């Protein structure tokens, strides 16, 4: 069985911890391989391996529940445990009754019924939360690949939400595939051009998750396929600021799109000028669109 290192120490599938098949109870579906809500009574996050799936599909899922196990920080989920020696397979996760990122910007967009259903100070907490999580998998040297508003999660609807990074299947795959399963429109210029991936790829990714936020879930680059997005952001061309989005969030979204990776901030700074937009009255106070 395949070993991994994260910080200083490697780890294997026996240091996962089993959760005896006996003691978990599926739910309901989630959004589903499938997914689905559970009980351990501790409240999981059940995704499974498909039986149907082959050798590397396995050894994937297995990577995967390696990986999120190895980490330790609030803004990334939590694995509770996995459930290896029944069929089909089950990685245990924290339970987040949000739902993914994207989903919830959709639906949860003001309306004339829920005009003030969301604030821009909660998309900011959204964003600050993401790049708290990107800071600690940049200063452990782990690059994500795939930060991008389908992967992050919410802990709840309400207020009181914290997100999350709770995918890293792509991390898992470059570990050990498609063109037109790329993910170009969240890549860099030598990332898609060289194969090249630093910590600054996952710089530019957050500036595309920042556009994705402010614009409360539009597709990035509206209207353009992969290839034209490639073409568009190797001449040059980058995304307007989503519709009433401030000039000190755009900002961000711009630093991060530098053409060079050496010119895109890290994340300690790019914390820094969320934080600054959370603290000026102007961009807070700022009304978001509401969609008739
Ligand atoms: C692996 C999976 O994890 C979770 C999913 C959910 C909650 N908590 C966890 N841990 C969830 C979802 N939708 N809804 C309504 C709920 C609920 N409650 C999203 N979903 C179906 C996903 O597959 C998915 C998407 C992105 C991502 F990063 C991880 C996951």
């Amino acid at each position: 069985n395949p070993n991994y290192c994260f910080a200083g120490k490697t780890s294997s599938i026996s240091d996962l911890k089993e959760v005896p098949r006996k003691n978990i109870t599926l739910i309901r579906g989630l959004g589903h391989g499938e997914v689905y809500e559970g009980q351990v009574p501790l409240q999981v996050a059940v995704k499974t391996l498909p039986e149907v799936y082959s050798e590397q599909d396995e050894l994937d899922f297995l990577m995967e529940a390696l990986i999120i196990s190895k980490f330790n920080h609030q803004n990334i989920v939590r694995c509770i445990g996995v459930s290896l020696q029944s069929l089909p397979r089950f990685i245990l996760l924290e339970f987040m009754a949000g739902g993914d990122l994207k989903s919830f910007l959709r639906e949860t967009r003001p309306r004339p019924s829920q005009p003030s259903s969301l604030a821009m100070l909660d998309l900011l907490h959204v964003a600050r939360d993401i790049a708290c999580g990107c800071q600690y998998l940049e200063e452990n040297h782990f690059i994500h690949r795939d930060i991008a508003a389908r992967n992050c999660l919410l802990t709840c609807p309400g207020p009181g939400r914290v997100a999350k990074i709770g995918d890293f299947g792509m991390a898992r795959d470059i570990y050990r595939g498609g063109c037109a399963m790329l993910p170009v429109k969240w890549m860099p210029p030598e990332a898609f051009m060289e194969g090249i991936f630093t910590s600054k790829t996952d710089t530019w990714s957050f500036g595309v998750l920042l556009w994705e936020i402010f614009s409360l879930g539009y597709m990035p680059y509206p209207s353009k396929s992969n290839q034209e997005v490639l073409e568009f952001v190797t001449s040059g061309g980058r995304m307007d600021p989503p519709k009433n989005c401030p000039g000190p969030v755009y900002r961000i979204m711009t630093q991060c799109w530098q053409h060079q990776p050496e010119d895109r901030p890290n994340f300690a700074i790019i914390l820094e000028r969320i934080e600054y937009c959370t603290q000026d009255p102007d961009v807070i106070n700022t009304a978001l669109p509401i969609e008739y």
